[PDB]
């Protein structure tokens, strides 16, 4: 509400409330966080990233995006909690302090703002963007099938009405191209984390091909360590592995694209639960989910600073 200390982190919020939160956080911690506009959505809403930094010039960086699939409301709620947590733990947690003293963090809480507004207004289960194509009355693209990584291959649909429609061409969705351009221009991202729900999975590349990545041994051990840290708070059990061996072939996904740009520490989290509530996770689970997920993310960031 009036301060980030009176904001209710244990309930779900609207787009306007999350955008107001971002401005409160910047006003309270102007030496540590800044708000960047990296584009505008199809319906003209600003696309914002929060940059957390203690200085430097183009320091090596960590990317985290949440909410690319709009109905996965636990992810935007986790992103708000993360933003606050960064500002609380800098100078208090020795390990997070060391990360931010050497690296920058870029956090995109609402990666698909038009879908998110639609889930509040019209259809709680909407997952796609809201772009319109002329050959159909169906709306929207699955923005996690629109990236230039095996685009249009098996594990995505070419039908505009499908929930897994990949779009007309790679990077057709402005929500995806805004990220692509920003990461390419920056050139010094070391980790790329995309957060989803549900199923309790920690995945590494690839989804579009059976080929094993050259860094499989290391990314598998980092994933094991991150799942063990996450489980330590409440006992939540995650599985881990490559996308294609753990779930199924899926093309056009963001961490396949980021790994092929040379961003070695590329992971997707699928948060709680395993299906009892699914996308309609009760608000009473927001803070426990965020707290345990933070331990998993911090484990990946520690490995990145030292490697
Ligand atoms: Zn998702």
């Amino acid at each position: 509400a009036r301060s980030t200390n009176t904001f209710n982190y244990a309930t779900y919020h609207t787009l306007d409330e999350i955008y107001d939160f971002m401005d409160l956080l910047v006003a309270e911690h102007p030496q540590l966080v800044s708000k960047l506009q990296i584009g505008r959505s199809y319906e003209g809403r600003p696309i914002y990233v929060l940059k957390f930094s203690t200085g430097g010039s183009n320091r090596p960086a960590i990317w985290i995006d949440l909410g690319i699939h709009s109905r996965e409301w636990i992810t935007q709620a986790t992103g708000v909690w993360f933003a606050k947590k960064f500002t609380e733990d800098y100078g208090q947690d020795p390990s997070f302090t060391a990360i931010l003293d050497s690296m920058d963090i870029f956090l995109e809480i609402v990666t698909n703002p038009d879908g998110f507004a639609f889930t509040h207004s019209q259809n709680r289960l909407w997952r796609k963007t809201r772009s319109v194509t002329s050959s159909s009355l169906c709306v929207g693209v699955d923005a996690n099938r629109n990236w230039d990584a095996g685009f249009g291959k098996a594990g995505a649909s070419s039908s505009p009405c499908s929930e897994t429609y990949h779009g007309k061409y790679a990077n057709s969705e402005v929500e995806v191209k805004s990220i692509v351009d920003f990461v390419k221009d920056h050139g010094n991202f070391k980790a790329f984390l995309s957060i989803h729900s549900y199923s309790q999975l920690l995945l590494y590349p690839y989804g579009y091909t059976t080929q094993s990545i050259p860094d499989k041994t290391e990314l598998n051990q980092v994933a094991k360590s991150a799942v063990a840290a996450l489980k330590s708070l409440y006992g939540t059990s995650y599985k881990y592995g490559s996308i294609i061996t753990t779930i199924y072939q899926a093309s056009g996904g963001s961490i396949d694209w980021s790994y092929n740009q040379g961003i070695k520490y590329s992971f997707t989290f699928e948060l709680r639960d395993t299906g009892r509530y699914g996308f309609l996770l009760p608000a009473s689970q927001i803070i426990p989910t965020a707290q345990e997920t933070w331990l998993g993310v911090l484990t990946i960031m520690e490995h990145t600073v030292n490697n």
